[PDB]
């Protein structure tokens, strides 16, 4: 419940529903619609 986010913000990722301009969408974080942005 909690690693795919710690993964994320592990490697410099942020769990937004919508990516920044100019961020890649490379995993999913925890929780629903949580996409991994780096
Ligand atoms: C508000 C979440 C608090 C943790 C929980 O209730 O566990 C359920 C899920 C488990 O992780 P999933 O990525 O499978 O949702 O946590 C995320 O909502
Ligand atoms: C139906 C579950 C969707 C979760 C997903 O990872 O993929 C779809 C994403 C969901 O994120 P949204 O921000 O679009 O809701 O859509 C991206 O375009």
């Amino acid at each position: 419940s909690y690693y795919s986010t710690l993964q994320c913000r592990n490697n410099h990722g942020h769990c937004r529903r919508l990516c920044f301009h100019g961020e890649q969408w490379i995993g999913n974080c925890n929780g629903r619609h949580q996409h991994c942005c780096k």
